């Protein structure tokens, strides 16, 4: 009968309710601002700061499509002026598109296929829908993406590794750069950062990428049919200083556990958890389609964070906060489909940005079942959890509840109750409720259940957790000589606990 158990998550807490007011947005330091902050009004586009376009052509920034420093050998041409010639085409054919995006990519004519671009158009696509890609989407698109020089004026500071930085730009800015990815105009993107350009969408055989092309066109009509009027943040956040784990004598928090519903639908105004690739993003722009990179496509302004984002070493996250969700889906991996338009009723900040908070934390990919047990990879996921919840300067009550599930189960062999036990100490330790989704587990959600009512119940701090989880790797894992060990992991704390 019973599809959740715990505390209700009506009694969790949610943005915007339980947010604090906001502080005036303004550029600082450590705050990238790329809109007029005096103009930013309710329902009217971002104006962008400043007016006209500066570049910046280095290490520390994005290098723009549009920068003069853009060239290509012809004597040196300029590559954007290139750019504009190609695009500014009629397509009536797919072939017309893949020929316009290899003008300005020539090196890679003989290396990107556009198969499944082709495959979309020409197999997948109604007559009718193609017709209206190349008369009116397409064009459309070139003309927001060859608009960037007037959108996207203020030159963008890389996310780089131990930065802790944040960028606040317009959802129209995302747009326009978004497109830009589209079209494959980043220069010099063709080994710490993830792809950006969207070449490898169009490649190969493949039944998923057309999902992922109608998934991304119907982001791409919305947003040129309309300009979205929003902002949307982007922080990397890295620590320094990590819990003695054994030694925290904080309390557990509350557990919603279900397994129905998603993060994104039933996690509304919640930490959002992406089960991030260090690359952010991991494959959206490739072959990969589970929960992270259904989470960038469903809302593609996450998508962007790849222009910027270098690879998050372990202390570190990003926390993405006002992205929209302009699809609706079914399936995931070889049953993924694209279903419908979704009309995004999240309401917006006193910043424009949607009440929606989405932190791509990575978990590791463990080869050997057992390695996840020791001592410094147990220490590890925490700390890349608590980095992930941890929100400095934040009074608990103005906390929403993290919304998660089985992060770094599938691909990652991950346990998924010793994970559910990480990040239920990893919240409890940033002070934060835990909102578990088991993705159709009734098993799953009956025991991370039983077992967080039974430390609670005996008021076992999250470092008593940790040293059940040390005696664990010393008694069951360490002289343990299988793939598996001899006894079961809750199982063994119940025994534990109940035998002082
Ligand atoms: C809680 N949760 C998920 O676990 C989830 N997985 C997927 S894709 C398939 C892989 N997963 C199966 C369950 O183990 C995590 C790996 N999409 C998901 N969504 C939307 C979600 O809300």
């Amino acid at each position: 009968d019973k599809k959740w158990l715990g505390t209700p998550i009506e009694e969790m807490r949610r943005m915007p309710r339980c947010g604090i007011r906001l502080p005036l947005l303004r550029p600082s330091a450590n705050h990238t601002v790329t809109i007029r902050v005096d103009l930013l009004r309710a329902g009217e586009v971002p104006k962008p700061f400043p007016t006209h376009y500066k570049d910046l052509w280095d290490n520390k920034h994005v290098k723009m499509p549009c920068s003069e420093q853009n060239l290509y050998p012809v004597t040196a041409g300029s590559r954007w002026e290139l750019i504009q010639t190609a695009l500014l085409n009629k397509f009536t054919r797919p072939q017309n598109l893949k020929d316009a995006i290899l003008k300005y990519n020539v090196a890679y004519s003989k290396k990107w296929d556009f198969t499944a671009l082709i495959d979309f158009w020409d197999k997948v696509l109604e007559e009718a829908e193609a017709q209206h890609l190349y008369q009116s989407i397409l064009p459309d698109m070139v003309k927001i993406a060859l608009c960037l020089p007037n959108i996207c004026t203020q030159p963008i500071p890389l996310l780089a590794a131990a930065m802790n930085h944040s960028i606040t730009m317009s959802q129209e800015q995302i747009a326009s750069l978004l497109a830009n990815a589209f079209f494959c105009t980043f220069p010099r993107r063709n080994s710490s950062y993830p792809d950006i350009n969207f070449n490898r969408l169009f490649e190969g055989r493949s039944s998923r990428k057309p999902e992922k092309l109608k998934t991304l066109f119907c982001y791409f009509r919305r947003v040129t049919a309309a300009a979205p009027t929003g902002l949307v943040t982007f922080t990397r956040q890295s620590l320094e200083d990590f819990p003695e784990w054994e030694r925290c004598e904080k309390p557990l928090t509350r557990l919603h556990v279900t397994y129905e519903g998603t993060i994104e639908e039933n996690g509304q105004g919640m930490l959002q958890v992406d089960f991030a690739n260090r690359f952010v993003g991991g494959g959206v722009t490739s072959a990969g389609l589970v929960q992270e990179e259904i989470r960038f496509l469903i809302n593609p302004e996450l998508i962007i964070s790849r222009l910027f984002t270098e690879v998050l070493d372990h202390n570190e996250c990003l926390i993405i906060t006002g992205t929209e969700q302009y699809s609706e889906y079914t399936g995931y991996a070889e049953t993924y489909r694209w279903s419908r338009s979704h009309e995004d009723g999240s309401e917006r900040d006193d910043w424009q940005r949607r009440c929606t908070e989405i932190v791509a934390i990575d978990a590791l990919h463990f080869r050997r079942y057992l390695d996840q047990f020791v001592p410094e990879k147990m220490r590890r996921e925490l700390n890349k959890a608590y980095c992930g919840f941890l929100r400095p300067g934040v009074s608990s009550e103005n906390l929403s509840a993290v919304a998660t599930g089985n992060w770094g189960c599938g691909a990652f062999g991950g346990d998924a109750r010793l994970k559910a036990l990480i990040q239920i100490l990893a919240a409890a330790a940033a002070e934060r409720d835990v909102v578990y989704f088991t993705f159709g587990d009734s098993e799953l959600m009956r025991d991370i259940y039983s077992m967080h009512i039974f430390l609670t119940e005996r008021k076992l701090t999250v470092g008593d957790v940790y040293k059940l989880l040390l005696r664990y790797y010393n008694e069951e894992c360490r002289n343990c000589s299988t793939p598996g060990p001899d006894i079961k992991l809750y199982p063994f704390i119940y025994h534990a606990v109940e035998s002082c």
